[PDB]
């Protein structure tokens, strides 16, 4: 499957919110089949088809089985892969990634359940195959990389090399052996988000998260060993800036437009363009270090959150839209994992005899 590397969409639609409801707003989302649902309101009115739509009535375990579980698959195989949360803040970016708290079980989102997969199905596998497992957390806010695990680096730098890509230098990376020791890393995270969310004047919808997982297999009869790695990226808002309705700051910081939430968006457009092949990823750091993710090497699957209330139907409007956008991309096809085959051939030569 060299094409069938398509950017994979689903849409979830939370219920309304106490705002929303309380504000007036009524449902105006009709969904059809199990990947097609309609919008009927005054800036809305559309019908959309994506890999997968989820209702209102969808809970965690519904979003992890039907679109997110076989990610974990890829990365167990040696693939890498990237999955985003995408939408206006009051989404559920968070709730999906997270959840409402990671030791409620049915509120739990899609992370802990990845992780529970990954040792679970490490410690089922066979003594000839041994494991690691290393995590990173980071946030992105203006521009600048904060490592979650070491808070007091909050500027770290990114780096890239023809023989191994983008990564973040200096940003703490931790093996971890159990579910547990990785809940935690995801309980400290959070503690850390929310201590420059309240002293360090940022604005906590405007800051991308990104929580890296890497997987190492070694196959200790053949001597062979590959990796794969997972981003799960939690976007800043997606709403319209306008630097007037939240008092702005000085209006030169105010290149929160220009900002990777945007820099996003550009990269989508040209890469759905495709009429040239310089795709503007540095016009952030998040799509630097995402770069592969969007037109590249990775099963990148795309989460959009939506609002089904009328109350904010231009905001998800927009959203569907650029979730719409984002489906036409086809990632890179090349470099498996294991040796098998894992197609029909990968031996890229010419010729050589000799
Ligand atoms: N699908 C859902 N079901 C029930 N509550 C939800 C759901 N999705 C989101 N919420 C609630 O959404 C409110 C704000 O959502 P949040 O995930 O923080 O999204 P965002 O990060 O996109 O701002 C929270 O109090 C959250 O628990
Ligand atoms: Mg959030």
């Amino acid at each position: 499957s060299s094409s069938a590397n398509s950017i994979k969409v689903v849409a979830r639609f939370r219920p309304q919110n106490r705002v929303e409801i309380e504000s007036g707003g009524q449902p105006i989302v009709t969904f059809q089949g199990p990947d097609t649902c309609t919008v009927d309101s005054k800036e809305a009115q559309g019908s959309f088809t994506f890999d997968r739509v989820f209702d209102m009535s969808c809970k965690q375990s519904d979003i992890f089985d039907f679109s997110i579980k076989p990610t974990v698959d890829d990365i167990l195989n040696g693939y890498n892969g990237t999955v985003f949360a995408y939408g206006q803040t009051g989404a559920g970016k968070s709730y999906t990634m997270m959840g409402t708290s990671i030791d409620d079980p049915d509120g739990r989102g899609v992370i802990p359940r990845i992780v529970e997969q990954i040792f679970t199905s490490i410690l089922s596998s066979a003594a000839n195959i041994e494991y690691t497992v290393r995590v990173s957390y980071m946030e992105i806010y203006m521009e600048r990389i904060r490592d979650l695990l070491a808070p007091q680096n909050d500027n770290l730098p990114v780096h890239e090399e023809k023989n191994r890509g983008v990564y973040v230098k200096g940003l703490l990376e931790i093996y971890v052996s159990s579910v547990q020791e990785v809940y935690e890393v995801m309980r400290r995270g959070g503690n850390a988000r929310a201590v420059a969310a309240t002293n360090m004047n940022q604005e906590s919808s405007r800051s991308h998260s990104i929580f890296v997982i890497t997987i190492t297999q070694k196959n200790v009869e053949t001597g062979s060993a590959k990796s794969g790695q997972l981003f799960l990226v939690d976007l800043a808002g997606s709403e319209k800036v306008g630097k007037t309705g939240a008092s702005g700051q000085t209006l030169e910081e105010a290149k929160k437009i220009n900002k990777s939430l945007s820099a996003l968006g550009m990269v989508i457009n040209a890469l759905t363009d495709g009429k040239s092949s310089h795709v503007p990823y540095r016009d952030s750091k998040l799509t630097r270090i995402l770069q592969e993710s969007l037109g590249g090497n990775s099963r990148t699957t795309l989460i959009i959150n939506c609002s089904p209330s009328s109350y904010n139907d231009a905001e998800t409007l927009s959203t569907l839209r650029f979730g719409m956008r984002a489906k036409s991309i086809k990632n890179k096809a090349k470099v498996n994992a294991e040796l098998s085959p894992a197609e029909l051939k990968q031996m890229l030569a010419k010729a050589k005899t000799q």
